[PDB]
């Protein structure tokens, strides 16, 4: 028996005129992931908002009787313990994308009998892996200040060649070798890095290690000390919040490059900025911030190395490329259909928490994980 | 025993590193560091004059080239060896490029100068560096990085504004014009990105084994290739048949909203035609590091041209082949070529020669009859 007259609340980013001009912007308040007719034809209701941060936000009002809440990491409705305690009807929290750390998952497990938190696993992992390799190259090859010199009408090859290196012969390490981290290594293979390294408590198979040509390092600090480039590709959970602080960054090589497309809160922003300021890091880049939207005065918008380069920051966009949005929009529909049909026939890999327990190994090494 | 040549006048035209080249000694290809050649030459009894002053009427270059026996140039700051200048270079026997691409020499005039001068370059020295730069530039354009970074530095936040022109490289068709040392290395780096297809156009094909190893397909007609690609990268030398190749007519054969990358030479494109294609949205993006002439004039149109959304420009100064890792290799290669000449052996690597003994010594500067490949 299908569930009936279900209230769905979606918190998405505002596409303004862009989302009218470019209909491929599915993940916007304008286009609503292409869900509205599909839901309404079944007798369900959909409320969509981008208003999610202020006291008495539309989000705060609507979450009190939503049965399904759709969020998206690029404009995250933070499902705090306080909000979940007020979400009296909530059964399913769907992430339109990947990374459900904007939900208090421990509170979700104690809410309304244990809510299901699902995301579209695999939907945008290629998009992010491409973004990582791009960002690595932009930082290593000193692109940003070089492009700024050209647009300013200047010409000084030595000024920007003095901090320009090749990625060939450099050691690159990934923190996390899941769907993104493995795909990063697969794209780096053709660049003839000296070594490709990873750190993860969930290792690659020996066959994948040989196919890609990479090596597992058992200790994070020992990996950092060997790398020229470090890329962060793990989820945000209690043990990764503030992991990259001044003490851990100090284990990276002087003049190294750090890339973070995972989550902003995995780094300590003031520690990254200080490392750049003194030249301990040559560069930092990526697309993720805490909180989002990034405050207008966030220090990593403008932090530079001592040469006035080393910043390859963008807004949170890598996982919301036009190609990615088509995939996560289709995946949200599939998850919604699992719930609304009354089958509850979720793909196991889509579940983060379910029936009062963690349903993943990827949010830290836990006891009391129930894989369905 | 062969007798070494004696008291040879070497002229080097290199870029000025200012304070940078004192701070960072790895800037070898500068007037400050002289490719690490000075002691090595002087200990043999040779002389070295080095300058960056190469463009103005009565430049140091113009004065010194009249009795230089060896002229070292570098593409990043090219001493243009015009027919007029070569006619005045009465002692010139060897022109060495510190890097790759010798189109800043009039090679037809070089073949008629002093019985045919040797023009050599450091083949392979910075091909990896450039191929990396191409893949970086493709990703920067496809993923709309530049306006996104600008939004952040300005204190703004609007994901839709920059995601609306953000694509993945996965599933796109990429084609290279030229599948030589750089073009092949571009395709090798693109392999892991799961492009829909990798294409090339070159009258010198890859072996069938390499086509299958990389996973790429030869297209027999350039316009046929362009019409199939989402991304086009130019990786061929500048010669008569590639000067102005990418004009309005050829660019019109590319797909609407395509991305064009040029790390080869600026004069292979018609800059006004690229700018117009970008401005009308026929190109989504143009990027690379090469310009004509160099240094690029301060008002060069491709410094500031944008697509209709205010993005699509990934231009940098001529730097990809002069990364710190590249400079170590081409500096060592220039020394090797100089030693072949100065030793009196003339035992050049064949692949380093562009013209030699009055004939083209390469197949890469157009399909020619009267090519004499040494060996
Ligand atoms: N910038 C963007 O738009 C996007 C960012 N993401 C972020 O990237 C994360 C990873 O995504 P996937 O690779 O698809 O997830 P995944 O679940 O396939 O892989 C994550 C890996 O991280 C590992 N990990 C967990 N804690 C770790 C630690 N302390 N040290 C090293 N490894 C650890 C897990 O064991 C797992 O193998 C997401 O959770 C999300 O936060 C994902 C997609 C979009
Ligand atoms: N941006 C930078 O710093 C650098 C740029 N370059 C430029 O890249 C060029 C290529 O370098 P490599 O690949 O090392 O040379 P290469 O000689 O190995 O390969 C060039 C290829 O282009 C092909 N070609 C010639 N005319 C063509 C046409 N009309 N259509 C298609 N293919 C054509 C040749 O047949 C040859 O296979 C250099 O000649 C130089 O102009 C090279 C190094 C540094």
């Amino acid at each position: 028996a299908r569930l009936q007259m279900v209230k769905v609340l979606a918190v998405l980013y505002d596409g303004g005129e862009h989302a009218k001009q470019v209909p491929g912007l599915l993940g916007t308040t304008e286009n609503e992931l292409g869900l509205r007719k599909w839901l309404e034809d079944q007798g369900h209701t959909l409320v969509t908002t981008s208003d999610k941060d202020r006291e008495g936000s539309t989000f705060d009002r609507e979450l009190e009787d939503a049965e399904i809440i759709i969020t998206t990491p690029f404009h995250p409705g933070y499902l705090t313990a306080e909000r979940l305690a007020r979400a009296k009807k909530l059964k399913l929290a769907v992430t339109a994308g990947i990374g459900s750390d904007h939900v208090d998952l421990d509170a979700a497990n104690k809410t309304n009998g244990g809510i299901t938190v699902a995301e579209v696993t695999g939907s945008n992992v290629v998009s992010v892996a491409e973004h990582v390799v791009m960002t690595i190259l932009v930082l290593v090859r000193n692109f940003v200040p070089a492009h700024e010199q050209i647009e300013a009408g200047r010409w000084d090859v030595a000024e920007v060649a003095k901090d320009e290196y090749d990625l060939e012969g450099k050691v690159v390490g990934t923190v996390g070798v899941g769907r993104i981290g493995e795909r990063v290594l697969r794209r780096l293979k053709g660049f003839d890095c000296k070594e490709l390294l990873y750190y993860d408590y969930q290792p690659l198979s020996p066959e994948k290690e040989k196919e890609i040509g990479c090596r597992r390092v058992e200790n994070l600090e020992e990996m950092l000390a060997q790398c020229d480039v470090v890329t962060i590709n793990c989820p945000l959970h209690e043990s990764t919040r503030g992991l990259f602080n001044k003490d851990l960054i100090s284990k990276m090589k002087r003049g190294s490059w750090l890339v973070n497309t995972a989550r902003g809160a995995i780094v300590v922003k003031e520690d990254v900025a200080e490392a750049l300021r003194t030249g301990h890091l040559r560069g930092y880049g990526g697309d993720v911030w805490f909180p989002q939207p990034a405050p207008a005065d966030h220090v990593l918008r403008t932090a530079k190395n001592p040469f006035g380069g080393g910043n390859a920051m963008v807004p949170h966009m890598s996982g919301t490329s036009l190609d990615a949005q088509k995939r996560y929009a289709e995946g949200v529909k599939r998850i919604l259909d699992s719930y609304l049909s009354g089958r509850f026939d979720y793909r196991p890999e889509d579940l983060i928490v379910h029936q009062g327990k963690y349903a993943t190994r990827a949010y830290g090494q836990r006891e009391d994980v129930k894989i369905p």
